[PDB]
């Protein structure tokens, strides 16, 4: 069975894991692992409750990786055991992912050093203080890595890794089974095609996190430099 | 504050919930409930546990209803305190909206009789015995009655309900902040544009269910005669 594992955290933004959770765990002879310190709940940051299905030191070697974002990734930029078995994992994964901010917890962990990566429009200044080659496209990959923007980015890139991991047939019928053809009813879904006065108000919004989080990712690289 | 209510249900396709529920409480003055019979863990039919946040008898009248599908849907669509909880907020609320097979549930509560609407591709030949006109659309608006297809219709429809709830300027940032602009790899979520192939694996996989849903859709349909 192909092992599949999300990491699951306080304040995560909880569509970026719930979307390919869905997708994936619909796929055959696969068994699907939401991750934290211990089962039990976790709650995202709009108070939806989710339930962690195993701890770091239980958790299989796992052919599939993700790291979901939200607000509450600048407390994992600097927790050391997640980002210690973040490494773990990543060494002998198949593919490591992430959604939106989620590539910001994999450049604490060192896994983005000169490496090609997205994340979330709004922090994509943070990549390259942690080595990334940063890029702005939807998805992006180097290697085995996987890094996506935007809230469902992880349901497209599922279906990638569905055809990788078994063919293209399978990824149909899934595709099929879900009737999944999104239909946006706007085209305000990057800082390029909104309205400026839109992308004000997004970027004023996003400013005391953008700053905070500056400081976090200048303490990580340090880290890192050591 | 407007009010806002998922009814969640054993064997949910949590997808369908978990999508509109994260982009709607983004929204400023919204509250979200997750409606069962009592509060408490409600399983996904991908074995995802979510938490149930209010009962049939204390949820506050809503001004928005949504009602997800998924392999529970047969079940609802014969349990009579969840039917009537459904007709008596369809009654005052501004949006009764559903997602996938959730129109099946709609149909059961008769609040399809004489109108127009969609469900999954694999199960539209139940809406005409409901009473339903059956419409091949990807979203079908009849009034304040909302049904849309596919795992994430309500991803797309909540950003049309922000901008009637609020304004457009509103939904755009929402769908900024979110970064949401998706782009499937594939181009079979539909049984028009899939191969002929995987729409036939697609068919004979959902039989047994389409035969068990047919009974109980006659079963619905002479109550509603009565």
């Amino acid at each position: 069975a192909v092992q599949i594992g999300f990491l699951l955290f306080p304040e995560v933004q909880q569509l970026d894991l719930t979307g390919p959770h869905d997708v994936l765990a619909s796929l055959p002879d696969v068994q699907v692992h939401l991750i934290w310190k211990e089962p039990g709940p976790v709650v995202a940051s709009s108070g939806l409750v989710l339930q962690a299905t195993t701890s770091f030191a239980d958790c299989p070697p796992l052919d599939v990786i993700c790291i979901p974002g939200g607000t509450g990734v600048g407390a994992l930029m600097e927790d050391p055991q997640a980002l210690a078995f973040i490494r773990q994992q990543a060494a002998r994964a198949r593919y490591v992912t992430s959604v939106c901010t989620g590539s910001l917890v994999l450049g604490a962990a060192g896994l983005l050093q000169g490496k090609r990566a997205t994340t979330h429009w709004a922090y994509h200044e943070l990549l390259a203080p942690l080595g990334a080659i940063p890029v702005h496209e939807r998805v992006v990959r180097d290697g085995n890595l996987l890094t996506g923007t935007g809230i469902t980015a992880g349901i497209d890139f599922a279906l990638t890794l569905a055809a990788e991991l078994f063919d293209a047939a399978t990824a149909q019928r899934v595709q099929l089974q879900l009737e999944y053809a999104p239909a946006p009813p706007f085209n305000a879904g990057s800082p390029d095609t909104a309205p400026a006065s839109v992308v004000q108000q997004a970027r004023q919004r996003a400013a005391d996190s953008l700053h905070k989080r500056r400081e976090i990712t200048l303490r990580a690289a340090a880290r890192l430099a050591a």
